[PDB]
C-alpha cells in the first residue's frame, strides 16, 4: 500500500509532509492568531499577528513591524495551524478570507495543487509538471473513497463513475475558471482516468481526438498559451456493464476572427504554425509554403513562437493524431491544403481601380489560393470583387471596394476555417460512434472568462457562458438545496448566500424586457442599422435603468457589464456584420465546384454548409449560440453534477507564484466560501422513510 507507506511516489507528490520538532513546538504552543490587513486600502494583503488580549468583545493583536484592537464581529481569526496544509477546508475552526486562502497557499507551496473545498474540488494551476498523474497514480485511486486518498481529479473522476454504476444515473464533471485556470488540462486528466479504469483501439481514438482539437482549436492568447477558442462537452459513453463503449464531442460556436485578426503578442490557430514548422521541403514546394512572417494572417500581432513549444514537434503529434483516429493521407493532405490555401487568401491585396471598385493587379496569391483549393481562380476574383445579388428579382453584379472585398475575403476565409473545424469533429465523432450508450459521464470544458484590451462579440458570449454556469453551481449548491429542505420542512431558516448572477443573465439575455442580444438581433435586421445606432439602442434601454450596465463617459462606441468575475467594457466595432455573419452567395458557388473532395463536403454538405432560417433571414450567431447554450444547459440537467473549481494563481503564466489579490477575487466570485458554509450548516444526505438529524415530510435529513 503506497497510501500508508511515506516513502511512496503518492506520499511524496499528494500528501503533506512530515512537520518537525520545531513545527511540533510551534502546533503545541497556546497562542492564538488573527489575519489582519497592514493596509486597509488593501483588504487581500493579509499577515499574521498575535492575539494579546481580549476584551467581551474586542481583541488587541501585535502587527508584525504596533499593536491594534478589532471587534471579535469583524475578525478573520487564524485557524489553530494544525489545520495548515488541510485536504478538505470544511473541516477548518474558522471559516474567513484569509484562512481559506491561507490554507490553500500551504499546500500548493508543496506542490499540492488539489484541495476539497467541501463538496467540490479546488484546482491550483502550478503553472509546471507535477507528477501525479502517472498511469501508477491511476491504479491508486482505481475504486477509492474520496475520504480514503489524497484530493485529486482523478478522485472526483472515480466518485462520478461509481455513482454512475450505483445510481444508474448519467453524471457530469463542470470544470470551472477564468482563462488559463487549469479547465483544459483536468478534462484532459478526467477522460485519461475514465478510459484508464473502464478501458478494454477506441480508448486511444478518444485520447487523440485532443490534439486535433486543440490543433485547430486553440490559439495562444495574452492570458493563456494553449488557449480554448471553443467550448466542449465530452461525453464519456459506458455500456451496463460500466466498460467504456463510445464517446461524443459536442462542441460549440469557434472564435473564427482570430483566423484573419490577431492583437498584438497573441497567435493564430497553432495548426497554421505547425504546417510551416512542420512540413516536408516539398509539402512545402506544392503548398506554396514559406515562412509565418510572409502572410499577413500570421505576421500582424509581432509572435510567432510560443515559449517551450515547438511547432514542428506538435505537428508531428498532430499528424500521429490524425492518423489514429483514421483520417486517410488523402483526407490529411486536403486538410494542409484547405490551411495553406486559408494563408494565401490573407495575402491577396486588393487596390482601388480606375472607379470606386477594387481591382487586383497581383494574382500571385489568389493563384496559389485557388490551384491548393481546385478551384477556379476566374471565379474566385469575380466572385470577391463583383459578387452577384438580386435586387428585388434582378441580378446585379456589385462591384465592391478595396474594405468590402478584404472583407468578403476574410468572411470566405472563416467559413473555410468554421466547416473544416466543424467537419474535423463530424469525422472523429463518427470514428468514435461504435455503440448505442447506456449511460455516459459528460466532461464540460468552455472557454473561460476573459478580459483584453479591447472585448468584442466574442468575448460578451464567452463571458455570459461563464456567468451562466457560475448559476448552475449558485442553483445546485444553495437555491436547489434549500428549495428541498422548505419543500420537506425540516426546520431550516432560509440563507442568502448573496451570491445570484440572475439580473447579469437578463441584461445579456432577457426576454421581456428585451436584453442585449434581443437587441442586437433587432438592429440585425433593421435595414439601416449601424454598429452606432446599436450601441445608442443599448444605452437608450440600460443606461441608468440596469444596475449590471454602464455607459462609459470616455467612450461613445463601449458598454460595460458587470459580471460575476469583474466589469467587462464591450467594444461594439462590427456587431452587426459579426452578429450576420454574411458571406456572398456567388463564393460558394466557386467552392461548390472544387475538386477537392474535402472542400466540396464543407460547401455542399448540409449538415456542415447549410444555414438555417428564421422566417425571411438566415439565423444570426446570437441565435445560434442561445441554442448551443439552451441544449447544454438541458443536458446537464439531465445529469448530476460534480463541480471542479480551477483557480489561476498569477496573470503571469508562472509556478511557484501565487498573487493574494488574483486568487482571493476568484474564491470570492467563485461562491467557495459559501459553498463550504452550506456544506457545514445544511443537511447533505436524504432517503424517503430507508427500511446531527432531521424529519422532514417525506425523508430523513442528515449532516
Ligand atoms: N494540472 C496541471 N499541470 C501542469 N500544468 C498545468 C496544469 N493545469 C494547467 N497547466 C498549465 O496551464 C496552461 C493553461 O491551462 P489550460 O488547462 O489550457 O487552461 P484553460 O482553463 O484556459 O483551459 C497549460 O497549457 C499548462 O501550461
Ligand atoms: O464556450 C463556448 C460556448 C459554449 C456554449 C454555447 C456557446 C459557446 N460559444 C462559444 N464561443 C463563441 C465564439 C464566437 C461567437 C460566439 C461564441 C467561443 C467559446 C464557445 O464555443
Ligand atoms: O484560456 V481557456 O479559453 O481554454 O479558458
Ligand atoms: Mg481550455
Ligand atoms: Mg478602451
Amino acid at each position: 500500500n503506497p497510501i500508508h507507506d511515506r516513502t511512496s511516489d503518492y506520499h511524496k507528490y499528494l500528501k503533506v509532509k512530515q512537520g518537525d520538532s520545531d513545527l511540533f513546538k510551534l502546533t503545541v504552543s497556546d497562542k492564538r492568531y488573527i489575519w489582519y490587513n497592514p493596509d486597509p486600502k488593501e483588504r487581500d494583503s493579509y499577515e499574521c499577528g498575535e492575539i494579546v488580549s481580549e476584551t467581551s468583545d474586542s481583541f488587541t493583536f501585535k502587527t508584525v513591524d504596533q499593536d491594534r484592537q478589532v471587534k471579535k464581529d469583524d475578525a478573520n481569526q487564524r485557524n489553530p495551524i494544525k489545520f495548515d496544509g488541510v485536504e478538505d477546508m470544511s473541516e477548518l475552526s474558522y471559516l474567513n478570507e484569509p484562512a481559506v486562502f491561507h490554507n490553500l497557499r500551504v499546500r500548493y507551496n508543496q506542490d499540492l495543487i488539489y484541495t476539497y473545498s467541501g463538496l467540490f474540488l479546488v484546482a491550483v494551476n502550478p503553472f509546471k509538471r507535477i507528477p501525479i498523474y502517472t498511469q501508477e497514480m491511476v491504479d491508486i485511486f482505481k475504486g477509492r473513497r474520496r475520504n480514503e486518498v489524497a484530493p485529486h481529479i482523478f478522485a472526483i473522476s472515480d466518485v462520478a463513475y461509481r455513482s454512475m454504476l450505483d445510481d444508474r444515473q448519467n453524471q457530469s464533471l463542470l470544470i470551472t475558471g477564468e482563462s488559463g485556470a487549469g479547465k483544459t488540462e483536468n478534462t484532459k486528466k478526467v477522460i485519461q482516468y475514465l478510459a484508464s479504469v473502464a478501458g478494454r483501439v477506441l480508448e486511444q481514438q478518444i485520447l487523440q481526438a485532443n490534439p486535433i482539437l486543440e490543433a485547430f482549436g486553440n490559439a495562444k492568447t495574452t492570458r493563456n498559451n494553449n488557449s480554448s477558442r471553443f467550448g466542449k462537452f465530452i461525453e464519456i459513453q459506458f455500456n451496463s456493464a460500466g466498460f467504456i463503449s463510445g464517446a461524443s464531442i459536442q462542441s460549440y460556436l469557434l472564435e473564427k476572427s482570430r483566423v484573419v485578426f490577431q492583437s498584438e503578442t497573441e497567435r493564430n490557430y497553432h495548426i497554421f504554425y505547425q504546417l510551416l514548422a512542420g512540413a516536408t521541403a516539398e509539402e512545402k514546394k506544392a503548398l506554396h509554403l514559406a515562412g509565418p512572417e510572409s502572410f499577413n494572417y500570421l505576421n500582424q500581432s509581432g509572435c510567432v513562437d510560443i515559449k517551450g513549444v515547438s511547432d514542428s514537434e506538435e505537428f508531428k503529434i498532430t499528424r500521429q493524431a490524425m492518423d489514429i483516429v483514421g483520417f486517410s493521407q488523402e483526407e490529411q493532405m486536403s486538410i494542409f491544403k484547405i490551411i495553406a490555401g486559408i494563408l494565401h487568401l490573407g495575402n491577396i491585396k486588393f487596390e482601388k481601380g480606375a472607379g470606386e471598385g477594387a481591382v487586383l493587379k497581383d494574382k500571385t496569391a489568389l493563384n496559389a489560393a485557388s490551384t491548393v483549393f481546385g478551384v477556379n481562380p476566374s471565379v474566385l476574383e469575380k466572385a470577391l470583387m463583383e459578387p452577384r445579388i438580386l435586387a428585388g428579382r434582378d441580378l446585379v453584379a456589385q462591384h465592391l471596394n478595396v474594405e468590402k472585398s478584404s472583407s468578403s475575403r476574410d468572411a470566405l476565409v472563416k467559413a473555410l476555417y468554421g466547416r473544416l473545424f466543424l467537419w474535423l469533429v463530424k469525422k472523429i465523432n463518427n470514428v468514435l460512434c461504435q455503440e448505442r450508450k447506456a449511460y455516459f459521464i459528460g466532461v464540460l470544458d468552455i472557454s473561460g472568462f476573459e478580459i483584453f484590451k479591447v472585448n468584442s462579440f466574442e468575448q460578451l458570449c464567452i463571458n455570459y457562458t461563464n456567468e451562466k454556469l457560475q448559476q448552475f453551481f449558485n442553483h445546485h449548491m444553495f437555491k436547489l438545496e434549500q428549495e428541498e429542505y422548505l419543500k420537506e420542512k425540516i426546520n431550516w431558516t432560509f440563507i442568502d448566500f448573496g451570491l445570484d448572477s440572475q439580473a447579469t443573465i437578463d441584461l445579456i439575455d432577457g426576454r421581456q424586457p428585451p436584453g442585449i442580444l434581443a437587441l442586437l438581433d433587432e438592429q440585425s435586421v433593421f435595414p439601416n442599422a449601424t454598429d452606432n445606432t446599436l450601441i445608442t439602442k443599448l444605452h437608450s434601454h440600460f443606461s441608468k435603468k440596469n444596475a449590471k450596465y454602464e455607459e462609459p463617459r470616455f467612450s461613445k462606441t463601449e458598454f460595460g457589464v458587470t459580471h460575476y468575475a469583474g466589469q467587462v467594457m464591450y467594444e461594439i466595432q462590427d456587431w452587426l456584420e459579426k452578429n450576420k455573419d454574411p458571406l456572398q452567395q456567388d463564393l460558394e458557388l466557386c467552392f461548390k465546384d472544387s475538386s477537392d473532395n474535402v472542400v466540396t463536403k464543407l460547401f455542399n454538405d448540409p449538415n456542415i454548409a447549410s444555414r438555417a432560417k428564421k422566417g425571411a433571414n438566415f439565423i444570426t450567431v446570437a441565435a445560434q449560440y442561445k441554442e448551443q447554450l439552451a441544449s447544454l444547459m438541458a443536458t446537464l440537467e439531465t445529469t448530476n453534477p460534480h463541480f471542479v473549481r480551477c483557480i489561476i494563481p498569477n496573470n503571469k503564466q508562472l509556478p511557484a507564484k501565487l498573487e493574494d489579490k488574483v486568487v482571493l477575487d476568484q474564491l470570492r466570485c467563485n461562491g467557495v466560501l459559501e459553498g463550504i458554509r452550506i456544506t457545514r450548516k445544511g443537511f447533505p444526505n436524504r432517503i424517503i422513510y430507508f427500511v446531527q438529524y432531521r424529519f422532514g415530510i417525506t425523508k430523513i435529513f442528515f449532516r
